[PDB]
DNA sequence: CGGCAGTACTG
DNA sequence: CAGTACT
DNA sequence: GCCG
């Protein structure tokens, strides 16, 4: 289990030569749709990366877990010939499809369907291509959403963000989560969440707060935003800080109620490995972790902070910085 | 043999 | 619903 | 792809 380990034991990668080489491969299959095949190259990649020692032999590859008879049998012709055979036989389809699954709001389905109807450049999608209006964004923004920015950016836009909030309720709390609270140098996008240990003033402030940030000119533009019904839980978007020098970053805002704030916490900080491996083990042990609650199969458990939650699963805890699988 | 995380929008 | 998305 |  991932998650019961620290990930900085994948800081001396002893195997960097066979994970560069699984990496191309995990990646050709994940845009061919191949989502489970896919996820056994992830999870093998991560056991070869936090291994103490160089894998050298077929029995100490099948040893660690992750890693069968397919795999294993890859690993050992990596290091006879330093060389893998099926990354000179990969479909002659996949780079094309991986630029277009990095158009956000296409997976491999949308972009399959681009290459079938005979497109092959950005050039064609924007030209030819029946493109959503969340993908008609992505396309937009193309270069900007691949970009990470510095944490210091991050810590701008999650100030600009809270500092909207708490104008019309001082007692809202705003946190950002994901790979900033994990402590990385740079951050794909920036993650904040929101609540209110009141329990209940949680409830209609999305409104409100996206208003004031289009009233500023702070976002730019919305891709997930369900604004009819007041029950909306997150809001996915674009935002730019002002100024010269500024690229357009992706926000990512959930409100939540205060009793929901540890599993929120959890779920939005991350990583995602990190969230599949736990609750993975949540559901050996006749749980279910959500980004609402820890239950049983069922049962809410209370868990008032983080550690809870890592107790009721039996699992040490983990500081953010360590759950960086 | 079948699961492989569990959930929230969009149209 | 299927697709894509969040971590 | 891996695992129970
Ligand atoms: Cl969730
Ligand atoms: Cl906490
Ligand atoms: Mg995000
Ligand atoms: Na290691
Ligand atoms: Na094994
Ligand atoms: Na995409």
């Amino acid at each position: 289990w991932v998650c019961a380990q620290p990930s900085s034991q994948k800081a001396t990668n002893h195997n960097l030569h066979i994970t560069e080489k699984l990496e191309v491969l995990a990646k050709a299959y994940s845009v061919q749709g191949d989502k489970w095949r896919a996820l056994g190259y992830a999870k093998a990649i991560n056991a070869l990366k936090s291994f103490h020692k160089p894998v050298t032999s077929y029995q100490e590859a099948c040893s660690i877990p992750g890693i069968g008879k397919r795999m294993a049998e890859k690993i050992i012709e990596i290091l006879e010939s330093g060389h893998l055979r099926k990354l000179d036989h990969i479909s002659e389809s996949v780079p094309v499809l991986e630029l277009f699954s990095n158009i956000w709001g296409a997976g491999t389905k949308t972009a399959q369907m681009w290459y079938q109807q005979g497109f092959r450049s950005l050039e064609d999608i924007r030209s030819q291509a029946s493109l959503t209006t969340q993908q008609a964004i992505g396309l937009k923004h193309y270069s900007d959403f691949l970009e990470r920015m510095p944490r210091e950016e991050a810590t701008e836009i999650e100030q600009t963000v809270q500092k909207a909030a708490q104008a019309f309720n001082s007692g809202l709390l705003c946190v950002a989560c994901g790979s900033y609270r994990r402590g990385k140098a740079t951050c794909g996008d920036v993650d904040v969440l929101i609540t209110h240990p009141d329990g209940r003033s949680h409830r209609g402030i999305f409104s409100r707060l996206l208003d004031s940030l289009r009233q500023e000119g702070f976002l730019t533009d919305d891709l997930v935003s369900q604004e009819e019904n007041g029950q909306q839980q997150k809001y996915l978007g674009v935002c730019r800080l002002p100024g010269p020098g500024r690229r357009h970053r992706r926000l990512d805002i959930i409100v939540v109620p205060y009793s929901e704030f540890a599993c929120a916490l959890l779920y939005f900080t991350g990583s995602a490995h990190f969230n599949r491996s736990m609750r993975a083990l949540a559901k050996t042990k006749g749980m279910s972790l959500s980004e609402h609650a820890l239950s049983t199969a069922g049962r809410v458990l209370p868990t008032p902070t983080e550690k809870d939650v890592f107790r009721l699963l039996g699992l040490p805890y983990r500081e953010p910085a360590e759950r960086d699988w």
